[PDB]
C-alpha cells in the first residue's frame, strides 16, 4: 500500500536553524565542497561520502538541518519518514525501496533523508526484541539501493534516528552514512539563537527579553521552545481577536505561555544519548 | 470486508454539550481561526495545526467535541469507530485507510474523526501486548496518510482514546495529532451544565433541582449523567402511558431514576488518567 | 461453509413465559413505545436503543423473551446460535455477517438475535484464554454491522450469554447493546408461573398440586422445571398406551417425575452471576 | 478425503442383545411412541425428544441398541464412526457433515448414528488438549446440522462415547442430545443374556453351563464375553476340521476358551465412568 | 510424492520360516478357514475378522508371516512399509490411501501389509511426542479406507510393528485389527528351526551342528541368525573364489562366522515387549 | 533449485589409497564377486547386499574408497553431496530423490554415492535438534527410492557420514544400508603408505624419508598428510619458478611444510567415534 | 527483489595495500601460477584451488587483497555483499545464486567474492542462534553452485567473514574454500606501509612523521588508519577553501585529525580472532 514519493523544493534555510553552527560548517563541507570545487577533491585526491547519519534526541533540528542543507545545495529533497518504511515493513514491500531510489535519482541533485530510521526496531520490540538480529527486509533494501547507487549521480543521503542504539550497525560501514553527526539538545547560547530564529518572522515587541528566556529553559530542545512561541502567538492572536468583537506578541503573552512549558526530553534520556555519544564518537 | 465510509453533517452543537468551556474555546482556536482569519495566521506567520487527540475516560464528551466543532465550522464529519479499525487489522486490509482519507478530502472542509485509537493496541494484549513494538499496520496506515495529506487541503483530523498509555507515540510526534487535549471527568459545575444540556430539549418540571443531582454525583462521567436522565424519562413515559390506559418529567421521577445509579469510572482509573495526563501535559 | 439464515415468525407469546413481569414491560418500553408511539419520543427528544443484552445463567427465557417480543411487535425473529457464529470463527468467513445483517434489513421489522454471544471466546481458552484481548474477528464484525446500520431501519438486535465475564466489553458501549438485562433463576412465585406456562396446553389433573412443587424446587431454572413436566407427560403417555394394549396427567406421575430432578445452576455458579451482576449493574 | 456414506437396514434386533431390558424400553418409548402414537404425544401436548448420546465403557453395546433401535422401527441406519470425523477434522473438510445430513433427510426414517463422538478431543490431546475449549470444527457442523435440521423430519440421532468427560458439553443443550443415558457394564444376570444372545445361532452342547460362566467374570464386558464364545468357536471348528482330515460346541471347548479371558474395562476406568455418570446423571 | 503400489505373489512359505507353529496355525484359522470352509462359518454363524497386528521385537518374522500367509492362500501381497507411510504424512497426501485400497480391492484375494505401522508415530516424537493424541492423518486414512471397505471383498490387513506402545489404540477396536498377536524372540527349539529353514537351500556340511548353534544364541532373533548363516556363505564362497584363482558350507565357517555376532535387541527392550505383551494380551 | 545429476568414471584407483587394505578387500567382496562369480552367490545361496556407509572421521579415505571401488568394478559412479541434499531439503523438492535415482539406475552398473548424509540433521539442530525424530523428507526419499530400487538392477549404494550418532536409524536396517565400516584414522605404517600414494605421481627426492614424517603425525588424517605434500611442492615450485626469473621436490621443503601442520580432528572426536565404533560395530 | 549482477574491473592494485607481504605473496602462487604456468603445475601434477577464505577483523584490507588479486591477474570481479545475501535469505530466492555464478562463468577470467559470509548467521541469531545447524538456504547454494562449477572454467572464488566462528563449516571442506587465510590487524611496520599507500596520491607535506604516526596506533585496522587521513584532508581543504573566500597536507592537520582518532577493532575482539584463528590454523 505505499504512499506517493514527492520531491519538493526545501522552504527552509540556516536561518530558521538556530546554533548548530559546527554542523552547518560541516555538512557544507560534505555536500557543498564536492559539487561545488570538484577540482579540490581531485587535486587532494580523497573521493566525498555518500550520506550522514544524524542522531540525538527529538526536536532539535535534525530535520531542519537535512533540509537546509538541501535548500542551500538548491536541490531537490525526498523525506522517507517512519511510517513509510514500516509500511514496506509490515506490508512486505520493500521492493519500493528501489522506486524511492529512482526518483531520487531522476531528480538529481537530490537529498534523499530517512528520517526516522529505528522505527522499524522499535516495531519489533527495540531495546529488547524479537529473535534475529539487527538487519530487517526494509533498511536492507536501503543498504543496498545504496551499495549499487553509483557515487557518481548526484543523489546525497541522511538518516536521522533519535535511538542509534537499535540502528542496525551495517548503515554506518564504509560506503554507506560513514558521517555520524551528533545533534545534541541546544545549549545556553543556542536557545537564544532558536528563539531568535523561531521569531525572524514575527511581531516581537521589543522589551520581550530571550536571553532570559534562554536561561529557563534546559531540557528544552528547540521543538520545546518553538512550542513556547507558539502558546504565545496563539495569546496574542486570541487576545487581538479579542479586542475588535493593536497586534504586536509582548511580554506578558510569552509569560503566560510559559506557564505551560513542557520539556520533552528527560535527563534519563539525555544521559543515555551522552553514552550513545560516547562510544559512537 | 470493509464497511461503507459515511459522511454527514454533525447534528450537535455546543450548546449539547455541558461544560468543558476552555476546551471549546481552544478548539475554536484550532479550526475557526485559521479558516476564517487566514490573514492573521499569515501575518503572524505560525501556520494551523493537522488535528488533535483527545483522550480521557470514556463518557466524558470526546465524540460530542469532534462533532459540535465540525458542525460550528459548518463543515462534514467522518467517524471511523474501533470494529472499523480492527476490521482492517483482522482482514490486513489497511489499504481502505486511503479510500477513507479520499473520502475526507473530497468531502473537504471536514473533521475525519478516528474515535477508539486504541483499540488495535488492546486487542493485541494491551498493558502486557505481543512481541513487537507500539507500531500496527493500521494505525501506521493513518499516519502515512497523514503525511502525505497536504495541510492546505481542508480535513482535520481528531483522535480519541481513553487508553493514550497504549497509543503509538509516533501519533504524537510533530504535523500529526500534535495537540494533546485532556477531557477529564465532569467536576461540580460541570455536571449542572451536563444536566441542563441533557435536558435542553425536555419538559422538565419547574421544583426538580439539578445544581442538587449534580452535588450527588461524582466519579460520573457525562455517559453516567444522561443515564439517570433517561432512566428518568422512562420513567415518566411509562408513568404517563400508565394513567391513560400530564407529561412533564418529575422530581419523584429523578429520585426514582437515581435508585440506579452507576458510575462508569472507578478511582483507580481516575488515578491512572491523572497519571498519565502529568507526563502526557 | 455458513448455514442459511432463516427469517420466521416468533410462535411464542408471554403468555408461554413464567414471570420476568419487570422485564417483560421493560422490554416492550423498549421497542413497542419508540415503533407505535413514535409522537412521545419525538416530544420528549430521547432517541431510542438500538438493542439490548441479557445475561444469567442458562435455562432462565433469555431465547423466550427474545421471541416473545419479536411476536408482540408481530416483528421478523432471526437467529443465530452458537455454533453459527464459531462456524465462521472456524472458517474465517465472518464477511457473512454482513449478509445476516441484510437478511435482517431487508425483512424488518426484524429482532436479530445473537444468542450464546460468548461462545468463540470460551473456543479460544475462555476464563483464561490464548495471547490477544476481548476481540475476535466475528463478534467484531457484529459490531461494524451494527454501527453502520441506520437506527432508522427497524432491525433490533439482542444478545444473550451466560458467561458475561468473557464477553468483549465493546459490546456495550453506547449505540451498541446498551441495556444489560439480568435475567436471573426463577424465584419462589416465578417457577409456580413457569410450571402454569408450560402447562398451559395440557390436561393437568386437579388435584395436582404446583404452588408445593414450587416449594421443592430451588437452583431449578425455568429448564430444569420443564424438564420434570415432560417426564410427567412421558410418564402419563406411556402410562395411558400402556392401558389399551383415561389421559390426565396427574399426582402421581409429576411425584415420579420428581424422583429425577436435577439442578443445571450449581450454587457456585449462581454466586458468580451475582457477583457478574452487581458490577455489570 | 471423505469416505462414502452409506445407508443400510440394520441387520440386528433386541434378540441379539444381552440385558439392558430397561434401556430398551426407554429407546421405544423415545424412537417408537411419537411415530407410531403421534396422537397421544399431541394429547398430552409434549413433543419428542431430537437424539440421544450412550455413554459407556466400550463393548457393552452401545452399537447394538443403535442399530437394534433403527430395526426395531423397520428404518434405515447411517453409521458415522471416529475416522470418519477425524478425516474431514484433519482435512479440514466438516463441510461434509451437511451432505451427510442430507443423505440422512433423504433416507428418512433414520436413525443417524455417530459413534466415536470424543475422537477428535482425543486426537487434540483429550484429557490435557491443547489451548482452545471444547468446539472444534467438526462436532460444532453436527451442531448446526441438527439445530438446522427440523424437528418434523424422520431422522433420530444417536452418539455414542466412551470418554465422555471430554465431549463438547453443547451436545447436551436442549434441542440436541438431551438423552444421557448409561450403557454400564454387564452384571451378572446380565452376563448370561449376553453369552445366550450371542449363541442364539449356535449348536450350544447341553451340559455347558453359562450361569456358572456368568459368575466367572466380571470387568468383562458383551465385547469380552463375545471373544470368549468366539474362541470356543474357534476350537470346535478346529476341532472338527482336525478329526475328518461331530459338530456341537462343547463344555471342553468353552474350558479351554477362558484360558485366554480377557477383561477390557479396568476397574480404574469403571471407576471413573461411574465418576461421568454421577455428576451427568 | 508416492511411490507406485506393487501387487506381487508372495515368493515365500511356511517351509521358510522357523518354528512359530502355534501362530501358522492360528493365522490359518483366520483366512483359510473363511474362504475354504464359508459353509462352517455359516453353520456355526460366527463370521470372520477384517486383519491382524503382528507386534514383536525386530527380525522375528511379522513380514515371513504376512507373505507365507498370503503365499498359501495363493493371493496378492501388498506391502506398505515406514517410509511410504512417511511419504503421505510429510506430504498430506494421505488420499492415496485410498488408491492403496483400490489397488487391493481390485487385486483381491490380496493380504494388504502395512509394516512399520508406527512410523509416523515415532516421527512426530513417539514415546514423549508432540502436542496431540495417537491419531495422525494418514493411519486415520487407513482406518477410515478400512470402515468403508466391505468385509466380503476379499481384502485381509495384516499390520506389524515393534512400538506398539507407541500405536493408536483405535486400529484395535472391533472391525478393524482385532487379532493381536505376538511374535517373541525364538526360543531354544525355534533358533533351531530357524537355521534349518534359512539352510535350506545350502549345501550344509553334514559335521555342522545347529543345535548347539542354538544354545550358544539368545536374544538373538530371526533376523541375527541370518545373519550368521549369511557371514558363514561370505565366507565359503570367499574361500572357494580364493582356491581357484570344494563347495560344502563347513563348521570352520560358522565358527569365524560367529566372531562377529551380534544381538539386535537388548534385554530392556524385550523386558518393554513383556510389559507391552502383557496388557495387549 | 536441483543441481544436475552428473554420471563420471571414477578416475582413482586403488594405488592412490593408503592404507585400508582389510575394507579394500571387503569392499571387493561387497561387489565384484556377486557380479563376477554370480554363479558362486547362487551356489551358496546367500543374496548379496544393496548398499554400505563409511562412517569415520573427515578425511581419512571415504570418498576414495567410493570411487575407487566404482572405478575397479568398471562402473559409473554419482556423487550426491550434503549441499545437493540440503538444497531438496530447504527446497521441499524431494521428489527429485526420484530423478537421481532414475539416473543411476539408467547408467548401471553404477555406484551412487551420498557423502556427507548427515548434512539435514545438522542443519536442524543435529546433536540437541529440534521437535521429531531422525526422520526427514529428504533421507526418507532416499529411503523409499532404494525399498523400490529392486536388487537384481546394478545400482550400488554407498552412504557417507562422519557423524554417525544422528544418522536416521533406518538407513541401517536391512535391505537398506546393512554394511557398516568404520574408516579410523590412518595408524603409524597407514601413515606411510598414504604419503606414497599421494606422492605416486610425483619427483620425490631421494633422501626424504616419509617413514620418519610418519612417526611424526598423529590425529593427523589423510587429509591432513596430503596437505603437507601439497604445502612442499608449492614451496618447490615456488622455489623453482625463482631460480629462473632444477625440479625435485627435497627435503628442506618438506622439512619447511611440516612448520605448518595442522591436525583436523581432535582427540575428543576421535574418542566419540570409537564410541559410535562400539555400538554401532 | 535481487541486485543487478555487476562484473567490473578491479580499480585497485598491490600498491594500495599496506603490508600483507606474505599474503599477497601467497595470493599470487594461488592464481597466477595456475594459469600462467600451467606447464608447472602439470609437470609436479598438483591441481590448484577453488577458492580461498579470508577471515579477520573488519577494516583490514579483505576486499583490497580480493580486488588486487583479480586486478593483477587481469581479470574480472564481481563482489556479491552481506545485503545481498540477505535478500536471497528474505526472499527466499536462492536460485538467483545460480544466476551470479552463471554470469560469472560467462565474465570468466573472474574473481567472484563473497563478502560478509557470515550475515545471514548473525541474522538468524548468530553466537546463540535459532534451532538448526550452521546450514542456511542461500550458502548452502553457493555451495553446490561451486561443486557444480568445474574447475576447469577460469573463476575463482573468495570469501570474507569477520565472524569465523559462525560461518558454516562445510565451506571449508575440500573442493570449496579451502585456503583458509587470516588478515590480522596491522602490526607497527605495517601501519606505516598502509599510510604510505594511503597517501601515495596525496600532496603530504615533507616534515609530517608517518613511523611516528605508526607508533602512535595499535588496535588500528587499515580502515581505522584511513579515517585518519581523511579527517587530515577534510582538515586541509576546509583550511584551503577558507584562506580564498597553498594546498599540501601538513603536520598540524594530521595533528588536529589525531583528536578524532578511534579503534574499530577492541582487544576482546582482538582476543577472539587469536582463538579463532590457533584452531582455524
Ligand atoms: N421463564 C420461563 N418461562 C417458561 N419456560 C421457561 C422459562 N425459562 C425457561 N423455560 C424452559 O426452558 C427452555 C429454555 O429457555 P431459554 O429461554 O431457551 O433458555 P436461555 O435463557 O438459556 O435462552 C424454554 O424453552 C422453556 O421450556
Ligand atoms: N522366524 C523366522 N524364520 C526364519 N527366518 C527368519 C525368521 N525371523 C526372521 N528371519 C530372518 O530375518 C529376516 C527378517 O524377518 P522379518 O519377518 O522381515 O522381520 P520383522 O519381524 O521385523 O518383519 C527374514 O528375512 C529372515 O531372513
Ligand atoms: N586413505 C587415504 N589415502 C590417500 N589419500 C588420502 C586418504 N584419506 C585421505 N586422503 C587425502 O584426503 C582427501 C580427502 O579424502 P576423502 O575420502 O574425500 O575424505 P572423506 O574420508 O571425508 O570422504 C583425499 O582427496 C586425499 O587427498
Amino acid at each position: 500500500a505505499l504512499r506517493e514519493t514527492v520531491v519538493e523544493v526545501p522552504q527552509v534555510t540556516w536561518e530558521d536553524i538556530g546554533g548548530l553552527e559546527d554542523v552547518k560548517r560541516e555538512l557544507q563541507e560534505l555536500v557543498q565542497y564536492p559539487v561545488e570545487h570538484p577540482d579540490k577533491f581531485l587535486k587532494f585526491g580523497m573521493t566525498p561520502s555518500k550520506g550522514v547519519l544524524f542522531y540525538g534526541p527529538p526536536g532539535c533540528g535534525k530535520t531542519l538541518l537535512a533540509k537546509a542543507i538541501a535548500n542551500e545545495c538548491q536541490a531537490n529533497f525526498i523525506s522517507i519518514k517512519g511510517p513509510e518504511l514500516l509500511t514496506m515493513w509490515f506490508g512486505e514491500s520493500e521492493a519500493n525501496v528501489r522506486e524511492i531510489f529512482d526518483k531520487a535519482r531522476q531528480a538529481a541533485p537530490c537529498v534523499l533523508f530517512f528520517d526516522e530510521l529505528d522505527s522499524i526496531a522499535k516495531a519489533r520490540g527495540g531495546n529488547i526484541g524479537d529473535g534475529g538480529g539487527a538487519a530487517d527486509r526494509v533498511i536492507n533494501q536501503i543498504l543496498t539501493e545504496m551499495d549499487g547507487m553509483s557515487t557518481k549521480k548526484n543523489v546525497f543521503i541522511i538518516g536521522a534516528t533519535n535511538r542509534p542504539d537499535i540502528i542496525d550497525p551495517a548503515i554506518l560501514r564504509p560506503g554507506r552514512l560513514d558521517q555520524l553527526i551528533y545533534i545534541p539538545l541546544p545549549d545556553e547560547k543556542s536557545r537564544v539563537a532558536i528563539l531568535k530564529a523561531n521569531l525572524r518572522k514575527s511581531p516581537v515587541a521589543k522589551d520581550v527579553d530571550l536571553e532570559f528566556l534562554a536561561k529557563m529553559t534546559n531540557g528544552f530542545s528547540g521543538a520545546d521552545l518553538t512550542e513556547i512561541c507558539q502558546r504565545a502567538c496563539k495569546l496574542a492572536i486570541r487576545e487581538s481577536i479579542e479586542s475588535e468583537i493593536v497586534p504586536e506578541i509582548r511580554r506578558d503573552h510569552f509569560e503566560e505561555a510559559m506557564r505551560f512549558a513542557r520539556r520533552s526530553v528527560s535527563d534519563n534520556d539525555i544521559r543515555k544519548y551522552e553514552m550513545f555519544a560516547q562510544t559512537l564518537q
